[PDB]
């Protein structure tokens, strides 16, 4: 199927499927469960910034989810990453709503990756930066519910004209362009993506969250993947 | 018909159609009859480096090329862009050989845009960097003879085992991402492009050059556009 | 005494000195009456950003004063700084008030310099960018009444403890490290800033304007500069 | 007392103080003998390449060197800088000879820091890139027998005309400008250098290595660390 190395930022608590029971920062590799996850304090109706950074030296991927006011959240994970994802790869960034609902705006979203082989300034690099998006944002895939142009946003899930969320919604956001993630003769692999979000709901709780992705390149929303599954994961295996 | 704005490193002087006679690098406006030229003494089996920038406050499309003793050749024109490219474009390079022919070879190639709307830090981004370019280069989009890998280059046009060029060649490298060059709402777009390149004749009878161009994102090769025509426009027009 | 370059945002007409009769963006070099002025629609109280670009191949400085709400200033002009500078620079932010009075408030600053020799890839770079400013900004030279910290900007002149600009006031903020703007063998030289201001003023008309400069290293705020010499020049040659 | 955390490339094993019995990279936290060591097979008269990497996320410092061959060495250590270094630091890069020598040729060097403070896009960074210094190279502070220019490099430890490294030489080169490493106040605080060096001893029998440091900013070459103390501390404790 596809295979999904994502940061979630988690709103809901499906302890169900393995989450803990407070929305959460996780580090998910190949499956929704997360390999590590930190509690967020998750602020509806702020707008927040995720930022995720991957080393091949180090081989550490970390996340760091923050609010102005202050707070934040952090989750890193040890994994090579060689052996997770394709050697190219795509970038995206995935929401879902459910039963429960939130919006799930992206207000901005760069991305820099840089491969370096051996031979002296060998680097490859691929960075992009979008403060703002167009109703015709021709460099990036949009997938299911997802929508650009609407205040310069990216709304990833269905919102109703009047800004209203609405459940059972899945969207996502790639960049167009193949990234190249890995090669055989790699000095260091390396990347990091940041992106700020607004995460508001009307409902009891909002649900269900934002991940900031990489997957194989022909990646698609799987099936049902509204929900606790995040526009990410076909099931919760 | 293709939308092209290009800078050529032309190498062979096709006086015919408008060329100087000597090598030259030149700022081609939806033709191949270039608006402005520069001589370029075209330094055979040099690696040399080509450096294009436009910004949209400003409006001069400014080229240089050079080689590491320190000779080297500019160009500038004074153009509006947003008058001449759609709004998204794709940015890539193209060459070709014809009767005369020549190495088309690319070591390294980077491209930064910008695109500021109204709206305050609104600044949105792409760069891209190869320095080397593998065999599987999935982020570049390879038309006619262009090949990638070979040496860790991006060789525009066909070259034999032995290193011999070939004529009646024609190929070139699209960044797979389409670039928005500018909008309506656009307070600075700007952009600039370096590549790296060996050409080299054999018989040091250079032909035909190598091209900086952007184009609509749909952009083909033009049918018989080897030789003299760069890759770039259907005919000489 | 200093070598000056720089893009003004000259809030207050003085004809006396051969301002235009308004507010306007003005590019000034080594003298306060500009070369090249553009009218600018300056808003009192509103956030806006100016856009500083130059390219060594072209020889254009360009500069560009916008708000959000859309209102954009223009300027160009054709200037081998190779000429007008020293080699070794340094660049700064500069404002005054006078007998009337503005808030001269720095949000952001951010410059890329670039400099380029022949010798493939040998490019050296200088970026830095200021999104927030703390009390101890200690990669910054503040000059006169320049301050950093208050709510994260940088406040180029006096300011009271609740919010009121002082009138002759003057400020400067230079970046630290001195840059190379251009060598004997460069191919190109190139370089932009970005400043985002705020410039409030209660009085009938704000007073006097920020700059962007690039000046000798050694540069001070000239004595006697408030008012309309802009903290950038001893008098009005 | 200097505050000293570096990336040494160690070419002479001193086991006398700790060093591992061949060459080796190691992060040094404060203190010559490296908290962590990986075996180097320095590449005698090669260019190799060193890049350093931190995030404050992940909280490990991580170095691989490698030569164009493909062999490469890497080392990480997990540390939380805030509680090493000052706030404000400055950065450089380091070599010593002693009674063997080398010559600690400098090729390019390169350094990204940035620091995100709560505040949604908030980001504060410092970037530079030296491919060729300069005879009079003004954004760097040259410490002892450093010296720039000579082939558009910096030789940081003394070289005779013909090409014949000094034993004894002890010299450095920081970036100009301070460098905010931390603040109470930061979400995310990282950095990376990269710099190509040719260590290269006409008796194949190299001593003592290059650094690449981050100093408390009045830093200055320690007395008598020549040889094994790498120009970094004060003796070997
Ligand atoms: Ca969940
Ligand atoms: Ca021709
Ligand atoms: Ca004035
Ligand atoms: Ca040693
Ligand atoms: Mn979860
Ligand atoms: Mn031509
Ligand atoms: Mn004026
Ligand atoms: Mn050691």
């Amino acid at each position: 199927a596809d295979t999904i190395v994502a940061v979630e930022l988690d709103t809901y608590p499906n302890t169900d499927i393995g989450d803990p029971n407070y929305p959460h920062i996780g580090i998910d590799i190949k499956s929704v469960r997360s390999k590590k996850t930190a509690k967020w304090n998750m602020q509806n109706g702020k707008v927040g910034t995720a930022h995720i950074i991957y080393n091949s030296v180090g081989k550490r991927l970390s996340a760091v989810v923050s609010y102005p006011n202050g707070d934040s959240a952090t989750v890193s994970y040890d994994v090579d990453l060689d052996n997770v994802l394709p050697e190219w790869v795509r970038v995206g960034l995935s929401a879902s709503t459910g039963l429960y609902k939130e919006t799930n705006t992206i207000l901005s979203w760069s991305f820099t990756s840089k491969l370096k082989s051996n031979s002296t300034h060998e680097t490859n690099a691929l960075h992009f930066m979008f403060n703002q998006f167009s109703k015709d944002q021709k460099d990036l895939i949009l997938q299911g519910d997802a929508t650009t142009g609407t205040d310069g946003n990216l709304e990833l899930t269905r919102v109703s004209s009047n800004g209203s969320p609405q459940g059972s919604s899945v969207g996502r956001a790639l960049f167009y362009a193949p990234v190249h993630i890995w090669e055989s003769s790699a000095v260091v692999a390396s990347f990091d993506a940041t992106f700020t979000f607004l995460i508001k709901s009307p409902d009891s709780h909002p649900a269900d969250g934002i991940a900031f992705f990489i997957s194989n390149i022909d990646s698609s929303i799987p099936s049902g993947s509204t929900g606790r599954l995040l526009g990410l994961f076909p099931d919760a295996n």
